[PDB]
């Protein structure tokens, strides 16, 4: 079917614009950086439904604004970009982004109701083309972290709820992309076949919903789409950038009946190599910059578009060792500190991304 990024304009949401203008710009002293910051507020990054309260507030508000714009004659029409991110026992292999719901406290029923309400809302807004990224990190943890107690404990629930979401959100105007980790996680030659088996089986078990378009890679990470030599921290993985990963991964998925198209996050991929000391250091990484802007013109048959899924400037996790959600990755030498709770605005990190932007603002 169709590439959902073709023939539309991507709406830049007002939540991210509001962070930049109300929190970042007033604290930025230099004129050029203020002007740069205003420009990055217009880059259309995904809007995250990270908490249940966002469904009837922020989601409805964004879809309503788009409808008004399109009903006025926007050309091309705008499309929404939304992330579904509220699994019970969320972020199973880390502490920083633990969610509001727990499997031991009716999390499965809370999640099904959240999905059902999202579905009702998307049905009401069927006139708005909606692109969704389904639960970043969830299935990638199923592949490599079955040795982690929280992840093995949540495995059967993650599989059931993913299938539930793929079926309930399989709507005419919706395109879904399942999160598929990244080059440095599932792109390792040892992990790529097992990842292809898992994604292709979930797709099959969901009844191969027509709205599932493929997979999203590099969400909330910093990998290059394509570099000319391997960054030192990538060795010895031969799939050292997303282009290598996706070129190796698509054949294995298509072999198992899932001919997935991809979308690749590049919101924090502008500077390479990054300042990461190890490829697994994912929290508030130093030496990173805003990367390639969202576009359907990728020059690749398997890639629907480059996107900005993780909104740069929104924290990856607190550096406070007394916090409930403290994760040691956020206290590393290559993690920017001090840092606020995951998802809260981190001005010093936003300025790092601005200064290191490529292309520049
Ligand atoms: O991306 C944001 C997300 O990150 C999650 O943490 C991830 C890291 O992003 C990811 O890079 C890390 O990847 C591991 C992978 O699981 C291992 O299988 C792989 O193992 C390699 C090993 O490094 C080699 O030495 C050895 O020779 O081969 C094996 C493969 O056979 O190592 C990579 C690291 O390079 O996985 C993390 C999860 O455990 C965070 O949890 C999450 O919160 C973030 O949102
Ligand atoms: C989730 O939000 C919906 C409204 O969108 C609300 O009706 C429901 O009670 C919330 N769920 C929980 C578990 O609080
Ligand atoms: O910034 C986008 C998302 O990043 C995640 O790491 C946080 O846990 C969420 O609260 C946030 O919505």
């Amino acid at each position: 079917n169709g590439n959902p990024f073709e023939g539309v304009q991507l709406w830049a949401n007002n939540y991210y614009r509001s962070e930049v203008h109300t929190l970042a710009i007033p604290q930025i002293t230099d004129p050029a950086l203020r002007a740069a910051a205003s420009a990055v507020a217009e880059v259309p990054s995904f809007q995250w439904l990270d908490r249940n309260v966002t469904v009837d507030t922020l989601l409805v508000q964004t879809l309503s604004e788009i409808r008004e714009a399109n009903q006025a004659g926007a050309n091309p029409q705008y499309a929404a970009q939304i992330v579904v991110y509220d699994l019970p026992d969320r972020d199973c292999a880390a502490a920083a982004s633990n969610g509001e719901w727990a499997i031991a406290n009716n999390g499965v029923n809370n999640y099904k109701a959240y999905i059902n309400r999202i579905r009702e809302i998307l049905i009401s807004f069927s006139d708005v083309r909606t692109i969704l990224v389904i639960e970043p990190d969830s299935l990638a943890n199923m592949v490599t972290n079955m040795n982690v107690p929280k992840c093995s404990g949540a495995a059967s629930t993650y599989r059931e709820l993913t299938i539930y979401a793929l079926k309930q959100l399989d709507l005419p105007h919706v395109a879904m992309y399942m999160d598929a980790g990244h080059a440095g996680w599932l792109g390792w030659p040892a992990n790529i076949q097992p990842a292809a088996e898992l994604f292709a089986k979930i797709y099959e078990d969901a009844g191969k919903p027509r709205a599932v378009r493929g997979l999203a890679t590099n969400v909330a990470n910093y990998n290059a789409w394509s570099v000319s030599s391997p960054p030192p921290y990538t060795s010895p993985n031969p799939n050292y950038d997303e282009k290598h990963y996706i070129e190796a991964f698509r054949p294995l998925l298509e072999a198992r009946g899932f001919p997935a198209q991809f979308i690749v996050d590049q919101g924090r991929s502008g500077k390479q190599p990054t300042g990461q000391k190890e490829w697994g250091h994912w929290c508030n990484a130093i030496g990173t910059g805003f990367g390639m802007r969202p576009t359907a013109n990728t020059g690749h048959q398997y890639v629907d578009a480059f996107v900005w899924v993780k909104p740069g400037g929104e924290c990856d996790g607190t550096s406070d060792t007394t916090a409930a959600r403290y994760d040691y990755h956020c206290g590393l030498e290559d993690a920017l500190k001090p840092a606020p709770e995951a998802g809260q605005w981190f001005n010093e990190y936003f300025i790092q991304l601005l200064r290191n932007a490529n292309p520049p603002f």
